[PDB]
């Protein structure tokens, strides 16, 4: 692939060289390898989380009694695990022969933690089997170990899917890059009060922006549209996970 | 381009190998070839289809008398054909010498049909010359043949542009991949009632999300912004196609 | 990278060959080189410019007395220059060794001008040091020279960042391509009156759509979300640039 021509940046003013941590360099390589290997499409959707939010906030007592903080992330992890089982092509990878998908029968999900040294994506194993306060505890632990460089490379392996949440900082939507060999990554941005037509008038609903990027070789437009539609449906009423 | 390292997925749990149809493999190759060849940009726009929708629904009698279903797709195909003639760089392809555009003087448009075996994009020839009930009939036929594997490879050729509609499933917008050697593809998502400022107050208008991806080597930002603006203008009042 | 198969386009109808200006061909090459080199992510945000707009319009007298037109572009250039200093990783480039960032201590910003011959991106040097009417005058001059082929290649060099504004034509958002070796580009689309929840009811605020594409090897999701959040914050109240 043609390289970018070097420029003498100091011809234009003062420059300074800072170096990249080995973590950034690793990260840089993996993103570039994914970019050139995966033809990316991003499907955008918004989910009504007004009732989910009310639930979160009411269970503040129980979560503190348990010592966990219950954010949107365990609710997101539980719903994507239910969906990764319903729509199995999202829980799979392209076999190196280019002619088979390896469908995984397990659901481990990674989530992006941005640390000073670079991006880490710890993996919670068997998300489909853990409860909201279990995933809350564990997500929190893995993030603290990630920040404190105590995350062992074992916990960075064998994910089937990645959630990347930037809702705590800002933004309306973004187009994340698939962590190949996974086949999809869910970006989540900031929730806002939005007018939503109730058939007769506009009601304020709290809306969560979702950005699903996927590997278009494995997932086609209709399948990905159906995945963010079911996810918006499960987040609007998380009780559907019970049936 | 650096390959993705193989992972032993069975170290993490049970896996299963399903194979890809030849159609998926073909599709996989073509998308990857487009991805690496076309520097992609997506221009997003929303079009007011309140009046278009009213028209569609009122002509339900005539369409049933004709045996056709009149969806948004023939209305979309007629407007893009008028525009492909107004803005001819969208109806062209980059010559293999890298230094000429081949402007096509015909308008054939493909539309994406997602079938079990994979994606098919049948082509309606000379969309600029057919009427809304003619394109309605023909689109329906080609889709049935596509699903029923009776679509002959002849009808999959020589398109100038592609419409990919996922409005029947969901989503707010997506970033489609250009089917090279074409130079653009229109993605269409779900219509929603939206408040739109009338100069004095917010009126509910039915808004259609449009996502134009284009080949930035051939089309620059201003030209693509002008294309989705004219398309939003023609869909808001389809009578402008008459003049 | 696998080439696109040639098609005999004349099998389908009349075709015509128009040639590409040398400018388009140069442009075509540079975009393709960026595309294959930079793993791109776009972060979308909206900024409340109601008060900025009021200010613009009230200073119409002063700007005309000075002979300049004061558009949104000098306001945008001043805010990104303040931010390029606050968040220095956006004002830097990846060193050819792949293992260092060259942080620039100067702020020169380019802006996209679409001319008949192709795209030109003139550079205003030391944007951080010039005033709103100075940047207004200079932006206007450079654009006229760009259109009139009088722009000397000197003024097309050593930019740290690019603003690409299509707000004067249309669109809701787009995904621009990073001009490598820069690490980010801000796309700006059309402002619309939008309902924005004031804690109790929806107020019409004039909202500007921002689309920040970045080089994900150098900038991670949280940093880019923080950059468009600070930019939305500075545009909502440009007086924060004074402190």
């Amino acid at each position: 692939i043609p390289p970018i021509p070097p420029v003498d940046f100091a011809k234009y003013g003062e420059i300074e060289e800072v170096p990249m941590t080995r973590l950034m360099q690793i990260g840089a390589t993996n993103l570039h390898r994914s970019w050139l290997n995966v033809p990316h499409v991003t499907q955008f959707e918004s989910a009504d989380i007004t009732e989910l939010e009310a639930f979160r906030v009411a269970q503040k007592a129980v979560a503190e009694k348990a010592g966990v903080k219950l954010t949107v992330l365990p609710l997101l992890l539980k719903a994507c695990a239910y969906l990764l089982k319903e729509l199995p092509d999202f829980n799979s990878s392209l076999a190196p022969s280019g002619q088979a998908l390896i469908r995984k029968k397990y659901v481990h999900i990674g989530f992006a933690v941005d640390t000073p040294d670079g991006l880490l994506v710890p993996v919670i194993r068997n998300v489909d089997q853990k409860s909201l306060l279990q995933l809350a505890a564990e997500a929190a632990e893995l993030a603290e170990k990630a920040r404190s460089k105590k995350l062992g490379a074992d916990a960075m392996q064998g994910a089937c899917f990645t959630i990347a949440s930037l809702g705590h900082i800002g933004g309306t939507a973004f187009t994340p890059i698939v962590n190949a060999p996974e086949v999809a990554i869910l970006g989540v941005s900031k929730a806002s009060m939005q007018p939503v037509w109730d058939g007769k008038a506009f009601q304020p609903r709290l809306m969560l922006p979702l950005s699903l990027s996927y590997d278009h070789r494995v997932i086609n437009g209709a399948a990905a549209a159906r995945f963010t539609k079911r996810l918006g449906d499960l987040l609007a009423d998380i009780r559907a996970i019970l049936l």
